[PDB]
């Protein structure tokens, strides 16, 4: 497919997964990503700063051909936890022959005091017991940054049939969202436990679970 | 297919759909908006072709070109639709034309494709553990719909409840959506006993509504 351009190529800049910088155990990568990426120059050049020092642990992945005749090269910058969560500033300067400039972007946490978030499970409607499969809620509220992760288990085995809403903006400038395990009826009336798993920097060993059972 | 060639140089269409509350409502007035930006000083003049299933239509409402303070013009053209033709999977085309463009931006909008599926609203008191705090979190969940177009509002004693806020639409496993929505009352508004209502609009409901009540 023909879709030629020219400032050159757009740069964009893409944070850690919020679980990946809450556990020590994990790697935290920030991701910086160049799109329209020329033939007559597909060599792309990555420098990396942390609050202006320049870093050089930076790897580039291999150029993936897109649909529309154009480059798309990845460099990945492993990140400290705690550099992230102490709100130091990233900077991704990318360096191809069709920019003039390079085009400098950064990221960085969310600014401002953490705050706690509250979970509370919420059984099935009443009116929801009719059906062969119930709707397990998950309701995680007051918390800030809006990073966050929310997982499901029983008996210390990942449940598989959830999905979160995006965090959602509360009128209090701190975020909600909700989580939906789907289970077999039957799971449910024969009483098996089901844990609601919540990650974020304002808890204690950035970790808290809500039980929850007929 | 590959897509129509680009250019910086020139203007730039947006195309926006009715709000899902207009189409639902016989009273309300759904509407398609074509937004035109970018259009240069030394080409200010654009012409709107509209059409629905690829046949022209004349009944397009188009506003005088209205200066920006980047020294651009954006122009706008509304068509009225039928809420009917919004719910039988019409295609809304606007073909925008100006001397900048190779040859004229085309966009396209319909519903969503697929067979609609009634959503199941279920309320859920707050938990337990929040009757500790002042305010508490009256729950609405609403689950099963398609399309992922969907008015939800709140209510007692038929007066609008207005502090809540609403989760968008998350596409569920069964390819059908789900949202819920939080209303946030005083613990005290809650434990006298009042009566919350959960209004759900949607096109497979119904008179495309429904009401779920919640109280202790
Ligand atoms: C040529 O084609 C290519 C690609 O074509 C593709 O394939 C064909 C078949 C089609 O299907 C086509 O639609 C496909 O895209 C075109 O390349 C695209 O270029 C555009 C820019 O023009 C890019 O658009 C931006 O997208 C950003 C989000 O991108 C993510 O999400 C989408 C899915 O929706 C994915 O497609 C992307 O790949 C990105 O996915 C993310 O990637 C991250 C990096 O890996 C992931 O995080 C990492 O994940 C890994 C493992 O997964 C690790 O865990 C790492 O730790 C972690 O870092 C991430 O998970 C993954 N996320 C998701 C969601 O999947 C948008 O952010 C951005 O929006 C901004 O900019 C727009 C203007 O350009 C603007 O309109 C928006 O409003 C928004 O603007 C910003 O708004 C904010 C406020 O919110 C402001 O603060 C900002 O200042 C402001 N910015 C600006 C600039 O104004 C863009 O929309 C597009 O993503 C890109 N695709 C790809 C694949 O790279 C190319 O354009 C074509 N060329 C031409 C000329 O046509
Ligand atoms: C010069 O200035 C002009 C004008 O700007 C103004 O003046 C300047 C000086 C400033 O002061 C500025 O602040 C002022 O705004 C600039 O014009 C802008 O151009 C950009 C593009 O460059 C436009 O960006 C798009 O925005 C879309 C969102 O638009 C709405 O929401 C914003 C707020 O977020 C509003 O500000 C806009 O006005 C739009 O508002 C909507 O208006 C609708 C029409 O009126 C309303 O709908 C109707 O409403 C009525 C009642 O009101 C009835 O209900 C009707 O029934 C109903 O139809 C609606 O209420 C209202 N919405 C809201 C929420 O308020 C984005 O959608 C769009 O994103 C798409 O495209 C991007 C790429 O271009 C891409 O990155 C995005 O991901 C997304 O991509 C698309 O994704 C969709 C699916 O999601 C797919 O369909 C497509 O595949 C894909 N498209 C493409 C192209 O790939 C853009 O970000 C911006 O809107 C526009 N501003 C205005 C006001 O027009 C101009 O840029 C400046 N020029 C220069 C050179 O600087």
């Amino acid at each position: 497919c023909p879709a030629p351009e020219l400032g050159g190529p757009s740069v964009f800049l893409f944070p850690p997964k919020p679980k990946d910088t809450l556990m020590i155990s994990r790697t935290p990568e920030v991701t910086c990503v160049v799109v329209d990426v020329s033939h007559e120059c597909p060599e792309v050049k990555f420098n990396w700063y942390v609050d202006g020092v320049e870093v050089h642990n930076a790897k580039t992945k291999p150029r993936e051909e897109q649909y529309n005749s154009t480059y798309r090269v990845v460099s990945v910058l492993t990140v400290l936890h705690q550099d992230w969560l102490n709100g130091k500033e990233y900077k991704c300067k990318v360096s191809n022959c069709a920019l003039p400039a390079p085009i400098e972007k950064t990221i960085s946490k969310a600014k401002g005091q953490p705050r706690e978030p509250q979970v509370y499970t919420l059984p099935p409607s009443r009116d929801e017991l009719t059906k062969n499969q119930v709707s397990l809620t998950c309701l995680v509220k007051g918390f800030y940054p809006s990073d966050i992760a929310v997982e499901w288990e029983s008996n210390g085995q990942p449940e598989n049939n959830y999905k979160t809403t995006p965090p959602v903006l509360d009128s209090d400038g701190s975020f909600f969202l909700y989580s939906k395990l789907t289970v077999d009826k039957s799971r449910w009336q024969q009483g098996n436990v089901f844990s609601c798993s919540v990650m974020h920097e304002a808890l204690h060993n950035h970790y808290t679970q809500k039980s929850l059972s007929l």
